[PDB]
Order: structure tokens, then C-alpha cells, then sequence
């Protein structure tokens, strides 16, 4: 229900992580103000350092903040299927590295917006990128191309995120994202489109926790139809 969302929400995130058997535990926490497509959020690794790099894990710590302009909104997926929420998954292959898998439910708990999400990291070079801690502080804008899938009344998510490495190359993680509503009323599918997105990584000075404190702006775009 977009109504859920006309100002500003409450937001929590828990990651339970495993990646190459290195476990952490990451919790999150922050507002959402879909109006204007933009989420501010910080999140805490709460068992110590941080096994992968922060920036690996934006993509899975809530699509349901983008906004959507006023002739897109038949097409939102994500807000039609709250309060009861959507589960979310991915994999999300590391180019010459191992991959990311993860499961997520979104969905209104209280007035809060919660994202709850398992992921588990194999096939990871002790020494890449990734393990070896090599992927810069910073993100770069994205497009994320959404379609329907009608079989499981859901929706298909395909994008490819480039994670500046120290290097001045590129390490790629293409991702391969699945939604599903949780609930039984009905939610919409949408044609294709995609949402437009802007990161800043930044770290908050008084903490002493491993963290990452992370604003967004998302936007839909791509259809004049209808």
C-alpha cells in the first residue's frame, strides 16, 4: 500500500552472514521517505570486523522506498504488496570470484519497515577482492531493470553492480534478483521499467563499531504507456 508510505517510515535491517564460513551479523537502522525516493540508513556489524567489504552488501540491505512517479504507479510492485511484504532473493555472482545468495522478507512490522535477510557467500578467493578487502569506499549509479513474472505472480530483477576495486578497474557482481508477495490479496505486476539509482557511503564519527552509514535516492522511470 503506497498510502503506508506518503511520509516518513520507520526502517530496521538484520543480516545473518555466512561467506566461506566466516560469520558475521549485521544490523541496521534508519528512515525511508518514498515521496522523494530517499532512504538514509547505518548500519553495525555486530560480531566484529566485517568479513567482506561494506559495499558488497548495499544491494542487499528496500525497493519499496523508490519513488515512483504518479503515471508509473500501477507499475510499483513493491508497495502493492504491503503491509504484508514480499520476500526477496538474489544471487549475486562476483565476476572471477565466488557469489552471494541470499533470502530477505520485507514487510511492516509495527509501523516499521523491517528487511530481514539470510545470506550465505561460497567459492570466494581467499585473496580476490572480496576476502582480500580490495573494493574502494565508494559506489557508483546504477539502472536496475525490473520485469513481471507472472508464473509466481511476482516480479524478475536483473542489474550489474561495478565496485570500483583500488586497482582503478572494475570487479562486477552481476545480480539476479527474484520477488515474491508474501500475502494472498492480490499485488501488481508491473511492465518493464527500471529504477534509477544514487548511493553515498560515509561513516559516522562517533562510532567504534565497524559500520556503514549509507543515503540513497531511488527513482522509477522508463514508461509513458498507459
Amino acid at each position: 500500500g503506497e498510502e503506508l508510505f506518503t511520509g516518513v517510515v520507520p526502517i530496521l535491517v538484520e543480516l545473518d552472514g555466512d561467506v566461506n564460513g566466516h560469520k558475521f551479523s549485521v544490523s541496521g537502522e534508519g528512515e525511508g521517505d518514498a515521496t522523494y525516493g530517499k532512504l538514509t540508513l547505518k548500519f553495525i556489524c555486530t560480531t566484529g570486523k566485517l568479513p567482506v567489504p561494506w559495499p558488497t552488501l548495499v544491494t542487499t540491505f528496500v525497493q519499496c522506498f523508490s519513488r515512483y512517479p504518479d503515471h508509473m504507479k500501477r507499475h510499483d510492485f513493491f508497495k502493492s504488496a504491503m503491509p504484508e511484504g514480499y520476500v526477496q532473493e538474489r544471487t549475486i555472482f562476483f565476476k572471477d570470484d565466488g557469489n552471494y545468495k541470499t533470502r530477505a522478507e520485507v514487510k511492516f512490522e509495527g509501523d516499521t519497515l523491517v528487511n530481514r535477510i539470510e545470506l550465505k557467500g561460497i567459492d570466494f578467493k581467499e585473496d580476490g577482492n572480496i576476502l582480500g578487502h580490495k573494493l574502494e569506499y565508494n559506489y557508483n549509479s546504477h539502472n536496475v531493470y525490473i520485469m513481471a513474472d507472472k508464473q509466481k505472480n511476482g516480479i524478475k530483477v536483473n542489474f550489474k553492480i561495478r565496485h570500483n576495486i583500488e586497482d582503478g578497474s572494475v570487479q562486477l557482481a552481476d545480480h539476479y534478483q527474484q520477488n515474491t508477495p508474501i500475502g494472498d490479496g492480490p499485488v501488481l505486476l508491473p511492465d518493464n521499467h527500471y529504477l534509477s539509482t544514487q548511493v553515498a557511503l560515509s561513516k559516522d564519527p562517533n562510532e567504534k563499531r565497524d559500520h556503514m552509514v549509507l543515503l540513497e535516492f531511488v527513482t522509477a522511470a522508463g514508461i509513458t504507456h498507459g
